[PDB]
């Protein structure tokens, strides 16, 4: 069904790293309002805290390529409590866009 009964948090973006779809479970990890962060670039405004070779590098990297399926520790720590997630970031697997998943670890 739905993107809101997933119990990890998972976000929809585009190549630009703008954000299409945002679950109530990421907004649970990150105090962030699902209905607020939508159209917003996750890199540079939402997740700046993400706006790394590692992160955003890696995700640029992927688009270029049209390859990008990676897990990978991250902590996010942006007007939050800082929070050890893990991420599955990756070219969705048909259409034009991509996915970052997240769990608390
Ligand atoms: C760092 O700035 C991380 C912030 C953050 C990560 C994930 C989200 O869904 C929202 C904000
Ligand atoms: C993308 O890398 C998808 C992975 C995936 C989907 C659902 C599963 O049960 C297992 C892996």
């Amino acid at each position: 069904s739905q993107l809101d009964n997933l119990a990890f948090g998972a976000i929809q973006l585009d190549g630009d790293g703008t954000i299409l779809q945002y679950n109530a479970a990421e907004g649970d990890i990150t105090g962030r309002n699902p209905k607020e962060v939508i159209g917003k670039n996750f890199f540079k405004d939402v997740a700046p805290c993400t706006d790394s070779p590692e992160f955003s590098g890696k995700f640029k990297e992927g688009v270029a390529s049209g390859n990008l399926n990676t897990m990978f520790e991250y902590t996010f720590d942006y007007q939050m409590t800082p929070t050890k997630v893990k991420v599955h970031m990756k070219k969705a697997l048909s259409g034009d866009s991509y996915w970052v998943f997240v769990k608390r670890v």
